[PDB]
């Protein structure tokens, strides 16, 4: 089963703030509008490594208590931007690779259940690992790869995978 931060069991369908383990490089997740985006499409990672970002919403597919190791996930704002249809992170090709945006259309399942957070082996904490996965594919880890207007976006890059720690939102 998942932990957060403080070592307690990640309540499905509840809100996490998504943080780094280490502070200095960025604080947590939020959104932002790169290329034609009329609004905040673009998956990021703050700059501020100060902050908590925007509280996300962690289910796996049968809306169960916890969420088993191991489980696919769905990632989603609780507080998502106006000009998405719905709440959920989905990755699609574009021209830095798969990214992580959200969507002006309605989204199958298939087409959210796509992440699967892989323990990292650290010590007196659990971090985490973003898997995405392509149909059962869930080979490739989901990095930072920052663009010229200096936005830290969430794509799949075949390194410096981003770790994260989950603090309860409230």
């Amino acid at each position: 089963d998942l932990v957060d931060a403080e070592g307690n069991l990640v309540e499905g369908g509840g809100t996490y703030y998504l943080l780094p383990h280490i502070w200095a490089h960025g604080g947590g997740i939020e959104t932002a509008k790169t290329g034609n985006e009329p609004c905040p499409l673009t998956v990021v990672r703050s700059p501020n490594e100060v902050s908590k970002g925007e509280p996300i919403r962690i289910s796996s597919q049968f809306l169960s208590l916890f969420i088993p190791r191991g489980s696919l996930v769905a990632l989603g704002f609780a507080n998502p931007p106006s000009c998405a249809a719905s709440p959920w992170w989905t990755v699609v090709d574009s021209p830095q690779g798969p990214a992580v945006k959200l969507s002006q259309q309605k989204l199958p399942e298939k087409d959210i259940l796509v992440f699967k957070f892989e323990k990292v082996s650290h010590s007196n904490i659990h971090v985490y690992k973003l898997l995405y996965c392509q149909h059962v594919k869930c080979d490739q880890y989901i990095g930072i790869h920052r663009d010229r207007n200096g936005n830290r976006r969430l794509v799949v890059t075949e390194e410096n995978p981003l770790e994260l720690v989950l603090l309860k939102a409230k």
